[PDB]
């Protein structure tokens, strides 16, 4: 949900 650490569910970062 962030943009850092390759990807979360909708943002492209788990950081």
């Amino acid at each position: 949900l962030v943009v850092i650490v390759q990807a979360d569910w909708n943002a492209p970062g788990w950081y």
